[PDB]
């Protein structure tokens, strides 16, 4: 249409300004809706249709609200249940963290790849504090995708010479979209029309101790020693997935046992969402391998660590260009995550997550015995939680509800029944009360619709008797599940 | 030792800091060594040693200058014509895309991933508007590696309903480090220690259509017919290798005729550094993907796009999470994109980068025919230039001699003769001239230094008239030529 | 007896035989040969011509060039590589291009006149 100066100038003047009138919001909704359409992705526009009411479809962000709230640009607030999907682990716009990027943008936001630059070692080494155990050596790079990728190389430079090719990860299991972490990524939705990718990747039952022992024993047997075994310590995107107690202890015993490295994913259960600062502190569990990011860039920036034992990263010293990446370790990202070491330590965080993460899920699991017609089942832990419903459209109309009621959910990449939890770990008391109360008026509004269309299917009742219940229903909506059974008490006495 | 929180709060301490005594100084650059040695790498302290002389191997960055120099920890101010192998394109802190980050830092710095982020898709009618012909769709990642990824992914899903899995990358050619990319990347010495690397990849010579012709006729006989053919339009990596004109041309014709798409890697060559917008612009061709990083951030943020033709994006209209990327598109890195977009259209930057371009290129070619003995050919295209050495040590004292000289240069990955100048699109003229001046001072300091080495190492000579003949050497340099000479005349008559 | 007479009868140093039942097992028997002594010294690709034919087991099903003959059985081998047959230069290149992206080449395996292709006949030398 226009010129790209034109289009660049008038994007600064709408990143300048703070507020818009209501015909500055309405021009600027219907730009953005346009360019989706036809320059980012339509699909996604049929997506959030999937998943809201009405113009609810195209609410645009414009700022954060507080910590725990983000508001779009018609000044509605939500209260921010999504976090980013593990982003915003210390809330948004956290002071400490935007005060800290804000003196290195003042000082220098990227750095040479050349000289010495300081926060990269003053992070290395507060990382090793940080790591339980012999984790020492890090490498810097800007997402989880990215730390998965360079886990993977370490654990390749580290096996190769000794005769060791193949990798094990997990069904349900996401570690990343980029080629070398979608081979060990699960989803085949996700992989299929990418094949074929890196070969020797197998996958085994995640939880099943006994099915990974075979695998290895297998491999060992044929030749195809496995170099490494990856896994996330919960997974996220499978609908939050619990392995039994002492299944991260066993699994370090099996690989010390058969000279496999352990890479441990906690790009989303880390920096203290699962009540302790990495999820792998529960069972006191060191990997050879750790892999972080998303909440370690304090929800200002991008960032991604690959943390690893001397023993393993020492494949890099000899030639320190083996594995590099463009923008890895960058002043500003590596302020920002100082500065959320910084706060997570100094307010607790992690100890808070546990905290309202075990009165969340309490709310939750009592509407999930109020609400077994809808709501399978609820778990979680710390503030990583999630709730399953019985069908995709259920959880899909509990999505849209919330969204209605300005609460932010949202699904899970791998698990369509699944709705995950996930707010930031400074959600206020006040906060889980109402999105508690939240998730009741939608899942009641849920019930009356599911009753709503039972009713309309059942067939052994006249074409008037409907419209009876139907009009009971919806002008003294009271009478509801017991309604309901009102009408197959007629359907099964007329069947 | 010391807590996560002790290392953290004194990080901040000094990121809040603007400038440092002399033994905050010390016991900062002695602190950084330290956790270089520990906690990042200590191959790269080895590496800056091979390339500077004394404590000059410990410079530590700290702060922007200016546009276009960068100042250590000892207040040490060094002209940049490294430009970050390609980042700095708008020089450092630039005001323009500093304000539009700090605005934007104001409002939100990191999207909800759920709703629609306005600069997401005002970038991408930007991009739309600023990229050759039917490039209309664009992904945002965070890094080139990851940009290729994308591009790779494409091609992918494109191709293989149309039964078609090989791709064809060119000698020399540098694309990233990811498994995914790094299967395209050709220097050996990147990928052995990480193979397997995926399938059905194959690599012709760079600027030889004949050859690349060849690939493609014989992997159709053979039933392995190419998806795509990735290459970048000047090798940055590989020494500023510039393909013989109509290459480019010629592979867009060659991948319309075999039906394979055309992946143009621009991460380095992209955003005005060859002297236009895109590099693909000098022979006006438009391939089917193009993929931008580094120069896209401003110098402020981490930022990766892979732009394509509806035809080929639209994979991904039917599932938008077929590819999605944890940080990509944020709003930080979208507010600075579309400010270096507008900072290099207002200024006119590609323009000047080919006019400081050839006049830096002329200053090279001179001083390449005055010093063949250490120079063998300088080479580059606007701003993206470099000097091939007649060695990999020559080389090595340059880059040592320009730095003690507060120049900043590095070498390529693939070329280890190679040292690359790539400043600033903002470098002004009399930084030009002193960058000028200083390889001369360099290349004179190498030729008196090759000297004084062949005159130490000559075995028929006493103590007293070498020492009488490097005396001279010093006391005189300009007389270095003929004292060498000399040398000889004298270690040949006593043989 | 067989192994000495072909030892007598055959150029060179060529001194000991593997005997199977068929072509393609030849040639599976020298892809093997050239894998065993070749991957200890980090060499994994092959190098064959277009118009050549070795075979249909999967082995030698790799270094055949037909399109019509592989595809349906692909994935096969990895690191297999065609270029023109009796074109010395193309050879020398994806040698070349081999070594330089760490792909080094096992062996090179041709006819020295193709059958199949048509009795195809390669310049002198």
């Amino acid at each position: 249409s226009a010129s790209a100066l034109a289009c660049s100038a008038h994007a600064l003047n709408l990143i300048e300004k703070r507020t818009l009138d209501h015909e500055e919001m309405k021009a600027l909704n219907r730009e953005v809706i346009e360019y989706f359409k036809e320059h980012v992705n339509p699909g996604f526009l049929e997506y959030r249709k999937s998943v809201t009411a009405g113009g609810d479809y195209g609410a645009v962000e414009w700022q954060a609200g507080s910590l725990n709230t983000l508001v779009d640009t018609q000044g509605q607030e939500f209260i921010d249940c999504l976090g980013g999907f593990g982003i915003f682990n210390v809330g948004h716009r956290n002071p400490v963290v935007v005060s800290a990027v804000q003196n290195q943008l003042a000082k220098q936001p990227l750095h040479s790849q050349e000289l010495l630059d300081p926060l990269r070692a003053m992070l290395a080494k507060t990382l090793a504090a940080l790591t339980p155990g012999k984790l020492k050596y890090s490498f810097f790079c800007n997402s989880g995708t990215e730390s998965v990728e360079a886990a993977l190389k370490l654990a390749k430079a580290y096996q190769s010479p000794r005769g060791k090719f193949t990798f094990i990860a997990t069904s349900g299991a996401f570690h990343g979209k980029s080629l070398g972490a979608l081979s060990a990524t699960a989803k085949s939705t996700f992989r299929k029309p990418f094949m074929p990718l890196l070969p020797g990747f197998r996958h085994v039952p995640f939880g099943n101790i006994e099915a990974m022992r075979t695998a290895l024993n297998e491999c060992k047997k044929t030749g195809d020693d496995v170099a490494a075994v990856i896994l996330e310590p919960i997974q996220g995107e499978g609908g939050v997935i619990l392995p039994p107690p002492g299944y991260l202890t066993a699994v370090r015993k099996l690989c010390d046992e058969f000279g496999a490295l352990m890479i441990l994913d906690e790009v989303q259960t880390g920096m203290g969402r699962t009540g302790k600062m990495f999820a792998c502190e529960h069972e006191n569990v060191q990997p050879d391998i750790l892999c972080l990011a998303k909440a370690l860039g304090g929800g200002v920036m991008p960032i991604g660590a690959t943390i690893a034992t001397e023993e393993v990263f020492s494949v890099l010293f000899d030639n320190p260009f083996l594995h590099t990446t463009t923008f890895g370790g960058n002043p500003l990202a590596c302020a920002a995550a100082l500065a959320t070491i910084n706060v997570l330590l100094e307010q607790n965080l992690p100890a808070q997550a546990e905290q309202k993460g075990d009165m969340l899920l309490d709310g939750f699991r009592q509407l999930a015995r109020e609400y077994p017609d809808l709501v399978q089942e609820a778990r979680g832990k710390g503030m990583l939680m999630a709730i399953e419903f019985v069908d995709n459209e259920i959880g899909y109309n509990f999505a849209s509800e919330m969204f209605r009621q300005r609460v932010l959910v949202a699904g899970t990449l791998n698990n369509a029944k699944t709705i995950r939890i996930e707010p930031p770990l400074t959600l206020t008391i006040e906060q889980c009360e109402l999105v508690i109360k939240a998730a009741r008026k939608a899942l009641a509004a849920m019930r009356q619709q599911v009753a709503f269309y039972e009713i309309l299917h059942l067939p052994n009742l006249n074409e008037e008797q409907r419209n009876a219940f139907i009009q009971s229903l919806k002008d003294d909506p009271s009478q509801s599940a017991n309604l309901l059974a009102e009408a197959k008490k007629l359907n099964d006495a007329q069947a």
